[PDB]
């Protein structure tokens, strides 16, 4: 078949009840993440497949980078509760990994603040019990699909992305076949 169980894609032995529909998990810290999102644009391209009335969820990780890397996953919680993740992904990647200038929580917030979130409005999301949730609600998803490594994708808490079996060849071809195996996926 065109698509193959072990092939573009592989079947979680324990599937994940109640799921966000297609899940991604990253992080500001992985230079493969970089690559994903800055050059090319997995998750956007992925969204533009999509069917209707299927949305794209992305969850940072704790596990890169120590502390600051707790802190970017609070930062991400607040960043989805405000609603800016489009105003604050490429900066948060180019601070980490290109600029190297995100050395602490407060940089972080400097980020924010210059993308035009308000210090006080900042502060209070940082320092929220829905910020707390959304923290927590980050870690059991990993938990919950055994999540071993990023850039990771999940569709329907059954079945993870297996980009090493996709065409590597042209940039191109890879970032679409990426994206219609998830389309293929969400309609299995």
């Amino acid at each position: 078949a065109q698509y193959e169980d072990g092939k573009q894609y592989t079947t979680l032995e324990k599937p994940v009840a109640g799921a966000p529909q297609v899940l991604e998990f990253f992080s500001f810290f992985c230079p493969h993440c970089y690559q994903f999102e800055e050059v090319l644009h997995i998750s956007d391209n992925v969204k533009k497949k999509l069917p209707e009335g299927v949305k794209m969820t992305a969850y940072h990780v704790n596990f890169m980078g120590g502390d600051l890397g707790k802190d970017l996953t609070q930062a991400w919680a607040v960043a989805m509760a405000l609603g800016v993740e489009d105003k604050v992904t490429v900066p948060l990647f180019e601070g980490v990994q290109k600029t190297q200038t995100i050395r602490s929580a407060s940089d972080i917030r400097d980020v924010f603040i210059n993308a035009g979130i308000k210090g006080e409005e900042y502060d209070a999301a940082w320092n929220s019990f829905v910020v707390k949730s959304l923290v927590a609600q980050q870690e059991k998803a990993a938990a919950d699909v055994q999540l071993r490594g990023v850039p990771a994708m999940f569709v329907n808490g059954k079945y993870q992305l297996n980009p090493q079996g996709m065409d590597t060849s042209n940039m191109d071809v890879f970032v679409q076949q990426y994206a219609d195996t998830v389309k293929y996926l969400s309609e299995k």
